[PDB]
């Protein structure tokens, strides 16, 4: 039973580690994961990489690799859908329906740059749908990615941030601080897509992993880590 080398967006580290234990216990395939930012794997796969499967934190980068013939054509699918959360490390700062955001009664709001970060785009889409973009604009602090957006609500001076639910979840619930989980109607789906790389075209272990991700056991872990299927 061969191993499968997988490139995993760091957003998805904890779930793939849990999936890997079950995947190996149930199939004998050993899962060898590298973790990093989506763009780091994009540059590597373009330049030549050993992976047979790539789990992106977006859907545009797998699609670009397909357009470039660098991964198996037709292999792209959505393995997880991210969830956007309004979060503070302060207990009880964020009320259950997010009225703290909707009032505008706060000093700074941390977000990711929408041009490059899917969880940043979700935030700006939600603010636009609520009519809050212009009046909250002066309070925004923008980071390059969702990791920076989350860190700033902790080590920087923002009381609120639009973060990935997966950043604040443990064991199926928000682990610390306080959050408002943004309804799906307020933004486009935060699709996280996977592809099989040219190297994995005829690799049974690659196909087994990708289909395992589409199964019921994987779905249950994925939900508990803060995603939708
Ligand atoms: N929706």
């Amino acid at each position: 039973a061969d191993e499968v080398q997988v490139a995993v967006a760091a957003n998805f580290t904890a779930p793939i580690q849990a999936i890997a234990k079950e995947f190996e216990k149930d199939t004998g395939h050993r899962l060898v994961a590298a973790y990093g930012a989506t763009g780091q794997f994009y540059t590597q796969i373009k330049n030549g990489a050993p992976f047979q499967v790539f789990l992106s934190a977006d859907d545009s980068t797998p699609a670009k690799l397909e357009q470039e013939g660098e991964v198996v054509p037709g292999s792209r699918f959505t393995y997880a859908i991210g969830t956007l959360a309004l979060w503070s490390p302060k207990a009880g700062y964020v009320d259950a329906e997010g009225e703290v955001l909707k009032s505008g009664s706060f000093r700074h709001l941390s977000i990711a740059n929408p041009k490059t970060a899917p969880y940043g785009l979700a935030a700006t889409q939600a603010m636009d749908k609520l009519g809050l973009a212009a009046t909250l604009g002066p309070k925004l602090v923008e980071g390059q990615n969702i990791s920076q957006a989350y860190q700033f609500v902790s080590s920087g001076n923002a009381e609120l941030g639009f973060v990935a639910l997966s950043q604040i979840y443990k064991d199926g619930k928000v682990a610390t601080g306080s959050a408002w989980i943004v309804p799906t109607e307020l933004h486009d789906p935060i699709r996280q897509d996977a592809v099989i790389l040219n190297k994995g075209k005829d690799n049974a272990a690659a196909k087994a992993l990708v289909d395992y991700l589409k199964g019921a056991k994987a779905a249950a872990l994925i939900k508990s880590y803060g995603y939708e299927l």
